[PDB]
């Protein structure tokens, strides 16, 4: 359970993302794909990308980056009250896209990394704590739906 103060930190951070959703989302997917090349293989849409330059030049990648972070922002603004929003993402991610829960862990780390990179000296220790808690709750709740379905 996040406190109100912790949810406030999470959403104050999320306000930095919203100032440039496509930039953040692109940087996050690129960090994911380069730190963990197995993840790119899950995207028939993107697996033609070989180099970081190609990824950075992909406008379609930026488009999907907006899709992903739009969904995550909406979830975070629910402050844990997110069953409705989370159900379709569990279903698709478990059963269609076949994304292990481990790879949600990897994207969560990529988020933390990108926030530090883009906001040096402006992503507080408190805020890091709180965002970790928020991302852990997302993964916990997704993972319960995966286990339901045998994945
Ligand atoms: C914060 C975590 C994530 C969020 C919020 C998220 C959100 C979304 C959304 C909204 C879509 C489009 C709707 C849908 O198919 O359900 C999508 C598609 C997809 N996601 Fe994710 N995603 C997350 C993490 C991941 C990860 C880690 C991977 C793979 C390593 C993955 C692989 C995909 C794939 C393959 C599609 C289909 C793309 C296409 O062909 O158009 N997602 N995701
Ligand atoms: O992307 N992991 O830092």
């Amino acid at each position: 359970v996040l406190s109100e103060g912790e949810w406030q930190l999470v959403l104050h951070v999320w306000a930095k993302v919203e100032a440039d959703v496509a930039g953040h989302g692109q940087d996050i997917l690129i960090r994911l794909f380069k730190s963990h090349p197995e993840t790119l293989e899950k995207f028939d849409r993107f697996k033609h990308l070989k180099t970081e330059a190609e990824m950075k030049a992909s406008e379609d990648l930026k488009k999907h980056g907006v899709t992903v972070l739009t969904a995550l922002g909406a979830i975070l603004k629910k402050k844990g009250h997110h069953e409705a929003e989370l159900k379709p993402l569990a279903q698709s991610h478990a059963t269609k896209h076949k994304i292990p829960i481990k790879y949600l862990e990897f994207i969560s780390e990529a988020i933390i990394h990108v926030l530090h990179s883009r906001h040096p000296g402006n992503f507080g220790a408190d805020a890091q704590g709180a965002m970790n808690k928020a991302l852990e709750l997302f993964r916990k709740d997704i993972a319960a739906k995966y286990k339901e379905l045998g994945y």
